[PDB]
DNA sequence: CGAGTCAGG
DNA sequence: CCTGACTCG
């Protein structure tokens, strides 16, 4: 471990702020919401320099350069600095180049998280792992500035070298503009959402905490009796004691290390004994209750009552984004009792109002653009209800001869082709024979051979290519695709099968975001967006706008890219996120 | 901190 | 098929 030079800067100078540079803005805490940024490293053709937050950003120059778009900086993870910065009051313009993002495009699978780890895919080894500088337990600390300085030093002269190399591969791949055009502005997009957050009625939270509580104790009761003693019903271990071993309940499904307690399992089990439903209950309540209460609750920022969220772009093996602390793409919104807690997320300003818009069945509309299935892009082309026709085309049966169990079984087979669900994946969700899922397999193949060749024809181009690909040149690569394990090859087909339609609907709502943010701006509307949620985004805005952005919205959505099928979307608006439905 | 369970797509 | 949070041992 030799030393790299450079400037321990006391101060700011003129050739700090050349108009190309590597810049870090290190922020170490995991959250980064209003976090400290505990030091600066700038790169560029006139050398290495280490600055001092405290000097550097009470510096009007540097502010000004750090804000000024012609001057071109190339980062890491830039949102993570563009948010900490916004909560300084400090706006970071001119990121042309984001080496977290240039590496998440390369490859997914190699789950990049650092400076160094980015580094090892071009042989780049003269930087440390993060986790080797600052600790990970209760150690995470920030070490002493000169170990400090010239960690960072490094990882600003990792991003300089890098550069060259990154954008080379992702031009011969053809996902320059991939990265350029969509994952570096809706970076940006991203930064100002999760800045923004989402407003919380705590009232609300704590009161239904209340009636929660009440229930849940009443519930509990009734389970100890039903038990004839005390247990810890969140305990999987000693519940399967109590069902299995005291109450002697058959045992239909073991998990890898005891009795299965799935909600699955305990609906079969409920005819035996009555306290199978009051598990359920328990077990539904107390979600609500641990999860969506007590969880919210500490995380909304007392300054603000929001809570901020942070969308991991760089995460998902599909192009897909995440979010947590909190996860608000899990917020429920199945069965009324826990869609409830959507009367907790609220307008941030009087007289706005959540506004709501969705794609309807974009992934299976991308199955019919990619697939060029005849009957599939005729039934969209027709905006005809998908699941009451794939279970008239299964069972070739008029449309008022479907019946609602027809229509259920269908409606499973078509949220199970999108990923190439096999036959006992089905017999599974549909609870029938694996003989009898791929019968229902066979005839939906029979109603659509178009499905069935793409089907076939992406499992080959994965093994040929080595990897697959979806509408905007996104990448994954399935190694497993030749592997000589049944389990593992029949997975890896699945990836195949689902992750350019996954990905592709993944690719179109991002763009549509980007279309969004630009058409919100010259029309000079104060909306703005909250939340994405896969196939749906979340606004708010005056009350003033909402006939606006019915128009707007849901245009600018279906018309982010044009495929053989009509994208179709649904909008709501409302005075709580509950309301916009 | 792996496993299980369950919330969403 | 793609996720994240909570709890337990
Ligand atoms: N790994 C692990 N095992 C635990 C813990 N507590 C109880 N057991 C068994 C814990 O914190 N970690
Ligand atoms: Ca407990």
């Amino acid at each position: 471990g030799s030393k790299m030079a450079f400037t321990l800067a006391d101060r700011v100078t003129e050739e700090m702020l050349a108009d190309k540079a590597a810049l870090v803005v290190e922020v170490v805490e995991e959250n980064y919401h209003d976090a400290p940024i505990v030091g600066i490293a700038v790169v560029n053709e006139h050398g290495r320099f280490f600055l001092r937050p405290e000097t550097a950003l009470a510096d009007p120059q540097f502010v000004a350069w750090l804000g000024d778009e012609t001057k071109k900086k190339s980062m890491f993870d830039s949102k993570r600095a563009a948010v900490a910065l916004k909560w300084k009051g400090i706006e970071l313009c001119g990121v042309s180049f984001d080496l977290l993002l240039a590496a998440y495009l390369l490859d997914p699978a190699q789950g990049v998280d650092d400076v160094a780890a980015a580094a090892k895919m071009k042989q780049y080894e003269a930087v440390r792992p993060d986790e080797a500088v600052y600790g990970k337990g209760a150690k995470r600390a920030v070490p002493d500035e000169p170990v400090l300085a010239e960690h960072l030093v490094r990882k600003a002269a990792a991003i300089w070298e890098l550069e060259r190399p990154f954008l080379d591969e992702l031009r011969r791949n053809e996902q320059d503009r991939l990265l350029v055009e969509l994952e570096q502005p809706l970076s940006s997009i991203l930064a100002e959402m999760e800045f923004a957050g989402v407003k919380v009625d705590t009232k609300r939270l704590e009161q239904m905490g209340k009636e929660l509580a009440e229930q849940l104790g009443t519930v509990e009761q009734r389970i100890y009796e039903l038990a004839g003693q005390e247990f810890n019903i969140n305990s999987p271990k000693q519940l399967g004691v109590i069902l299995f071993e005291k109450l002697q309940l058959p045992v239909l499904k073991k998990t890898k290390t005891g009795y299965s307690t799935s909600a699955d399992v305990l609906e079969k089990l409920a005819p035996y004994h009555e306290i199978v439903e009051n598990i359920l209950h328990y077990r539904q309540l107390g979600k609500l209750q641990s999860t969506y209460i007590e969880g919210l609750l500490k995380v909304v920022r007392p300054d603000t009552k929001k809570v901020h969220t942070i969308f991991n772009q760089a995460l998902t093996q599909t192009g897909r984004l995440s979010s947590t602390e909190p996860n608000l793409q899990n917020i429920p919104i199945r069965l009324e009792e826990g869609r409830k807690i959507r009367q907790a997320f609220v307008p941030s300003e009087s007289d706005w109002l959540i506004f709501a818009a969705d794609y309807s069945q974009i992934e299976l509309r991308v199955l019919a653009h990619i697939a060029e299935d005849d009957n599939l892009m005729e039934a969209f082309r027709r905006d005809l209800d998908i699941h009451t026709k794939t279970a008239m085309d299964i069972f070739q049966v008029s449309e008022d001869e479907v019946t609602p169990n027809m229509r259920r079984q269908a409606k499973a087979v078509n949220f199970g082709i999108v990923y190439g669900i096999s036959d006992y994946g089905l017999a599974q969700n549909l609870n029938i024979s694996r003989k009898e899922a791929a019968e229902f397999i066979e005839r939906y193949f029979e109603s659509f051979p178009g499905v069935k060749r793409y089907m076939e024809n992406i499992v080959q181009e994965a093994k040929q290519k080595g990897y697959v690909t979806t509408l905007l040149h996104r990448r994954r690569y399935l190694p497993d695709i030749t592997s000589r394990n049944f389990n593992v090859r029949s997975f890896a087909e699945r990836m195949a099968m689902n992750t350019p339609i996954q990905g592709s609907a993944a690719d179109i709502i991002k763009k549509a975001m980007i279309d969004l943010n630009a058409r919100l701006k010259e029309e000079r509307l104060q909306a703005h967006l909250l939340l994405q949620v896969h196939d749906e985004l979340i606004l708010e805005a005056p009350k003033e706008e909402m006939e606006r952005l019915c128009r707007l919205v849901p245009e600018v959505m279906e018309q982010a890219v044009t495929l053989r099928v009509p994208l179709k979307v649904d909008y709501h608006y409302g005075s709580t996120w509950y309301d916009a439905k």
